[PDB]
């Protein structure tokens, strides 16, 4: 029913967020292990992001998919808001990529398949994530990808602007430009992730914000020699300036490079 902080024993920090921290926690009666995303009311209020927090909570609450992190509940006290999340025990894809440097084709196709299944479910409800990046991709007990952090999620179509000075690396041209956008934004982010998984760095990475913006807007990227023909084909289809030219998620799931390398 109605949770309070006294119902949990808090453990180690699991990760740092923009508006507070995520902690491992145990519900006192059941001993059930979960993650508490803690946000500071004063920081949320100064930034004026309460409306986006309401969307994170309302959207994530109603999603039910094995590759989407569950949001079980929420509560608040005088200074903080607490999101009760499903705990992802194998950490982030971000950490996995720092350890391994780059992923082989099998691990990449498997993660892309899991991501495409999760996004296909979101898009069936016109929910667009818009913040698909390695730090927001968690790993379950079976090493399965779980999409998390619905902080920027909205119902499609939308023209809302997400980050003002944060990383642009995963954003499509229509989002960085402030244009109307839809489900196709997640398809572009899928292409950026596929490239980063195989190469170790996102395709439009640059020293400055303006140079990253320029690269994204002109779709300026090249492949290192080791990237195979099949991976180049899928990435080139996803990274199209025109969102209408981006494939459907069923086309990604049936791509010959995906079917040849996916774990299933
Ligand atoms: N349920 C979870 N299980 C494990 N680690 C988590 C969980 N949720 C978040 N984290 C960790 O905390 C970080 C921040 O959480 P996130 O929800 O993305 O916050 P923010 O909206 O501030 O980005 C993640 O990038 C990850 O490192
Ligand atoms: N549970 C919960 C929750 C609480 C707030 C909130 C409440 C108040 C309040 O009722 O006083 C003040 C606030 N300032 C920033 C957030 C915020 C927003 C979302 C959720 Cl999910
Ligand atoms: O910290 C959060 O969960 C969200 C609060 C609303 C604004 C966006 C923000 C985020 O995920 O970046
Ligand atoms: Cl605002
Ligand atoms: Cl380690
Ligand atoms: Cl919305
Ligand atoms: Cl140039
Ligand atoms: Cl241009
Ligand atoms: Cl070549
Ligand atoms: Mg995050
Ligand atoms: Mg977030
Ligand atoms: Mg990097």
């Amino acid at each position: 029913r109605q949770w309070a902080l006294e119902d949990f024993e808090i453990g180690r920090p699991l990760g740092k967020g923009k508006f507070g921290n995520v902690y491992l926690a145990r519900e006192k009666q059941s001993k059930f292990i979960l993650a508490l995303k803690v946000l500071f009311k004063a920081q949320l209020e100064k930034a004026g992001v309460e409306h986006q927090l309401r969307r994170e909570v309302e959207i994530q609450s109603h999603l039910r998919h094995p590759n989407i992190l569950r949001l079980y509940g929420y509560f608040h006290d005088a200074t903080r808001v607490y999101l009760i999340l499903e705990y992802a025990p194998l950490g982030t894809v971000y950490r996995e990529l720092q350890k391994l440097s780059k992923f082989d084709e099998q691990r990449t196709a498997t993660y892309i398949t899991e991501l495409a299944n999760a996004l296909s479910y979101c898009h069936s409800k016109r929910v667009i994530h818009r913040d698909i990046k390695p730090e927001n991709l968690l790993l379950g007990s079976a090493g399965e990808l779980k999409i998390a952090d619905f902080g920027w999620s909205v119902h499609a179509p939308s023209s809302r602007r997400t980050t003002l000075c944060g990383t642009l690396d995963y954003l499509p041209p229509e989002m960085i430009e402030g244009r109307m956008h839809d489900e196709k934004v997640d398809l572009w982010s899928l292409g950026v992730l596929c490239y980063e998984f195989l190469v170790g760095k996102p395709p439009f990475e640059a020293n400055t914000y303006q140079e990253t913006y320029k690269r994204i807007s002109r779709v300026e990227f090249t492949f290192p020699d080791f990237v195979t023909e099949g991976a180049r084909d899928l990435i080139s289809r996803l990274l199209k300036h025109n969102p209408s030219q981006r494939p459907m998620l069923r086309e990604v799931l049936e791509h010959p490079w995906i079917t040849a390398n996916s774990s299933k």
